[PDB]
């Protein structure tokens, strides 16, 4: 059962960015696969802690629309290794190569990141940074959704009002999830990240969190459907309980989708 890597098994190539804590690289282990690792000598024992927490989540998961965990490694550097997606991230695609997607295509990238969260809660686990970063569109038709600093049991921008102004210990939340899944519902279907007009991020960040500032909602597509831009505004709730909880939103694509294709 144990997961661990012995060492010189597996392989480092491409260096291709950052994630929660680490380095991400290409690399080769039965197959090639994406490594992040924690590159430095001596770990934290804060990091210690980020590490076996992650791990910890990860191999809860299984399920097509959650990141395939695949095995850790401490020796040399610690390390988590997880299947290869080609492709990109959902915020690369939209916002930096400029993907153009068909609505039919949009809202089965919705449903299937919708599936993924449910699966999460379901499981009780809180995703706590969902965002179209996290987001990757594997072989360009299968969402992974995958980034794990989190609990069970700054990107800004995709953060709910609560989490913004941090007064109460916890603000992290199902409905908190709920909400970053709303910006990103968003994004697919306006194609833009919110709020850009507003070139000032303190702005962003104190106007979001005073309930001033919310998405611009009527900046959607026209052919996205009205039950869409019905659900985007119910999941963009600024009031945390007046939000609905996955299974819903599931159902809620699953029956606007079914009846689409005219
Ligand atoms: O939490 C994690 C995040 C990533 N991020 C992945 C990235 C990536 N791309 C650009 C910047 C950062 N990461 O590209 C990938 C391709 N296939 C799989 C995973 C990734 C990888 C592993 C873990 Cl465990």
């Amino acid at each position: 059962d144990d997961w661990e890597i012995p060492d010189g098994q597996i392989t480092v190539g491409q260096r291709i960015g950052s994630g929660s804590f680490g380095t991400v690289y290409k690399g080769k282990w039965h197959g090639d696969v994406a490594v992040k690792m924690l590159n430095v000598t001596a770990p934290t024992p804060q990091q210690l802690q980020a590490f076996k927490n992650e791990v910890g989540v990860l191999r809860k998961t299984r399920h097509v629309n959650i990141l395939l965990f695949m095995g850790y490694s401490t020796k040399p550097q610690l390390a988590i290794v997880t299947q290869w997606c080609e492709g990109s991230s959902l915020y690369h695609h939209l916002h930096i190569i400029e993907t153009k997607f068909e609505m039919i295509k949009l809202i089965d990238i919705a449903r299937q990141t919708a599936q993924g969260m449910d699966y999460l809660h379901a499981k009780s686990i809180i995703h706590r940074d969902l965002k179209s970063n996290n987001i990757f569109l594997h072989e360009d038709l299968t969402v992974k959704i995958g980034d794990f600093g989190l609990a069970t049991v700054g990107s800004i921008l995709w953060m709910a009002p609560e989490v913004i102004r941090m007064q109460d210990k916890n603000p992290y939340s199902f409905q908190s999830d709920v909400y970053a899944f709303g910006i990103v519902l968003y994004e697919l279907m306006t194609g833009q990240l919110p709020y850009s007009n507003i070139n000032n991020r303190d702005q962003i960040i104190f106007m979001v969190g005073r309930g001033y500032l919310s998405p611009d909602l009527s900046k959607v597509r026209s052919n996205c459907p009205k039950a869409m831009k019905r659900l985007m505004a119910e999941c963009l709730k600024k009031k945390r309980d007046e939000r609905p909880l996955f299974p819903q939103i599931l159902a809620s694509i699953e029956l606007l989708a079914r009846s689409l294709p005219k």
